[PDB]
């Protein structure tokens, strides 16, 4: 009913990913009553939208094997795009694509070592030459030179973001190997779907954030202007810094996070400085939101606070807050677990004067807190989450993280008469074997603890 | 059960130390069925891995009166090795060896009074030439040279840590002696085997920063990541600072040691200053230990505290803890006896979330602990230290040490008739006599006092 703004909505060129049977990177098939639907003839270059703000850019073909809201497409494609099987994708027409003047790839470290001979003329030359492929700044892809396969990073593209590689295409491979943990970090980036139980609130926080950056003219139409200061707040650990980092990868707004504790640990007056710095990249840059994570540590009761230099703080604050004028399109989000020692003038209307409870979850919120957590973890078929969950009660989103951790731990001491902490490597047999079991997390369990 | 990474383990090259046959410095001997099934050829460079992460580098020949599952050493190795007869070591085949450009060598002071003549021509000189002698730095190793014995200490070497003493090798041995009791506090030094009754949170810490530095393919494989935040608990005097040593001696971590007041005492910002550091010089060198030991001192809630520059260092902390990315490899051990009174934002998930509880022996501890303070006390017949462990129920660690110093002094008073203040030095026959004796016990214990 209020959930109706998360709803997905059916579209045309809004269609399920499965499995590609043309396993070429630059490749992505639909039906063909679904190619006359959309006005896309074969091999025509398309943009697909992933999650995460992520794209890729794709010639398309007709297959009959595929289904009509369907769109088939490789591992290379469904990574770049951030997406598994049964997600569904964006597909856009695209004939705005320049020919490609200059670009800049490299190869992912543990996929190269031994041999150089050369990069270019092994891989990259009989991957490119006379296949016009459509390609993106900050694709993976994967190129086979006989003998194994090299994983390469699109870093730069002389036209804007998307080009064509023609022949006249100059294609560097010039620094050093980009390194593997940089890109499992970036696949680590949290988004919507690594929030658990929050429904609700992730309704809300699109609605008083996104829509009104996205779509200012609902708003002045209506003749309503939009709240301009919304403040997340609840108990230690519900997922407050989580959310956080989703919506700064989410988002198509520009963000900018200003750390609590990291301006109170700078000098006097060089806060001040970094703040209104905050300020006026967020005025600068697009559509802004401004994240003040632990706006307790910087913005307490002034009534109730020892030193000269954290009232001048609190003061330099509400000036920033009311200096944007409403056609600054700048919303300013802030996250606490002490509200209420927060100066009630930055509660006021036209400051943080919207609200979102990010409270305790629920049993169905607690279960699917684990599902996100053990998404990368072995398990066993004994285990049974829903159980997990049922004798969780008191448990937060960071409570439960912990569990997870110590029934791992617990794996890992079933494992250790066959592990040592002296030996330089771990036997191999031991690394596949290792599995969370629900008797581990009964101990994990027995173990755990309340707020 | 849970104790189970703590267990030993068996392995073919894991041997206990018998007493040597071969005299020599540089030699090591093992039964011949052993080296053939270590591939161990006569006259191999080894490895050897002793206690507190001692080593030694050893010329290995076959012995007949030698058991299959032992190894024979002088004293020498052993001290070098900081193992006494019955413990195990670990070897090791080692042909990585370089021949030595320059090594320094230094006598220590107390076997060296009267006559220089040559210490390089008298001592050293025989003890080298065409011997192709493994030394390592740090060895502490005894020569004869006709009239009488003087120990020698290897400062330096040209080849990294360890090299063989060909007739190439420029041998010098510049300096001023070193001082027996900057030796005697290295052999001082606190390992595991120092620390008393703290079974259980050994295992723990092993479990949370030892095995996911030394291992952090277990934790990634499983699916985890690992605790980053340490905080040891307890009363005053249970042993925290005890094992921030013991661990510090004992690791194969980079450690770095910041104490509470030592930061506190610094002038204003050049005490952030040093913190930011320790974390910088943390994430430069290896996988690390930073130990903040006293951090109340640092930390306390910011709530409650006058100070600008005191604040200031809380928020410098928490800015600092997080930092450091999962892929640092740091882990952040601290130590408290007042917990309760640290800033709650840094017992939070992903700081100091996980506790190691050191707490008040049980009366099994209390003689594990007075075991470990009397191994270099000359006791009686008489003496039951499960008799005084008994009657000490509210004592820990340091009150235990503190009992031990009052029943020795007892002893020092029971001879005092026979000692004066003030001749120069004390009767031979006198110093030998002294024995601690039950009585000098009950008259500590008499005495004594809880918390
Ligand atoms: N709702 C949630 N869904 C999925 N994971 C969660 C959730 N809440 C917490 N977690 C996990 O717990 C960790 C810590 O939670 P945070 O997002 O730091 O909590 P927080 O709300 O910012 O707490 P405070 O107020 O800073 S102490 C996250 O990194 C997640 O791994
Ligand atoms: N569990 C123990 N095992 C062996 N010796 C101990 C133990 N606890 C204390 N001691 C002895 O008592 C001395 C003082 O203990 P510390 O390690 O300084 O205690 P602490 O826990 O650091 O106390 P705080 O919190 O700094 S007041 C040590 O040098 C040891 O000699
Ligand atoms: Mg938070
Ligand atoms: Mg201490």
């Amino acid at each position: 009913l209020s959930t109706a703004i998360l709803k997905q909505k059916n579209r045309p060129n809004r269609l399920i990913v499965d499995e590609a049977i043309n396993e070429d990177n630059s490749v992505v098939s639909l039906s063909q009553p679904k190619m006359d639907e959309l006005q896309l003839f074969r091999g025509d270059t398309v943009l697909l939208k992933g999650k995460k703000r992520r794209e890729a850019v794709c010639i398309v073909l007709s297959d009959d094997t595929c289904s009509d809201e369907k769109i088939r497409m490789n591992r290379v494609v469904r990574n770049n795009l951030r997406v598994g099987l049964g997600d569904v994708i964006s597909i856009q027409p695209c004939p705005d694509v320049k020919y490609g003047k200059r670009i800049h790839v490299l190869p992912i470290d543990d996929t190269v070592e031994g041999i150089t001979g050369n990069l270019f003329e092994v891989y990259l030359k009989p991957y490119f030459l006379e296949a016009y492929r459509p390609i993106r700044k900050g694709d993976i892809f994967l190129v086979r030179g006989g003998m194994r396969a090299v994983e390469f990073k699109v870093v730069e593209t002389d036209p804007s973001p998307y080009c064509i590689v023609a022949p006249d295409t100059v294609i560097h491979c010039e620094g050093e190997p980009i390194k593997r943990e940089d890109e499992e970090e970036s696949l680590n980036e949290v988004g919507y779907d690594d929030i658990g139980g929050c429904r609700k609130q992730l309704a809300q926080i699109k609605e008083m954030v996104e829509l009104p950056l996205r779509h200012p003219a609902l708003f002045k139409a209506i003749g309503v202007k939009p709240p301009r200061g919304i403040l997340l707040y609840g108990p230690p650990g519900t997922g407050k810094t989580l959310i956080a980092r989703a919506v700064a990868n989410e988002t198509g707004a520009f963000f900018f996070l200003i750390n609590g504790p990291e301006i109170m640990s700078k000098l006097a007056g060089e806060s001040e400085s970094n703040l209104r710095k905050a300020f006026e990249e967020a005025e600068k840059n697009a559509p802004a939101i401004i994240f003040i994570d632990e706006l307790d540590a910087i913005a307490p009761k002034r009534e109730k606070t020892h030193g000269e230099v954290e009232r001048r703080i609190v003061s330099q604050l509400l000036t920033l807050m009311d200096g944007l004028k409403q056609r600054a399109h700048v919303i300013v989000m802030a996250a606490t677990n002490r509200p209420n020692s927060i100066d009630p003038a930055l509660r006021r209307f036209g400051r943080f004067d919207r609200e979102v409870d990010i409270g305790i979850p629920d049993a169905t919120g607690r279960l699917e807190i684990l599902q996100i957590h053990t998404k990368n973890m072995k398990l066993a078929d004994d285990v049974d989450l829903e159980q997990v969950a049922n004798e969780t009660h008191g448990h937060v989103g960071a409570d439960l993280a912990a569990l997870c951790s110590e029934a791992a731990l617990q794996a890992i001491r079933k494992k250790m008469d066959l592990i040592d902490l002296e030996d330089e490597t771990i036997d191999a047999e031991v690394m596949n074997s290792l599995a969370v079991t629900m008797d581990d997390f009964r101990w994990a369990l027995s173990q755990s603890n309340p707020s």
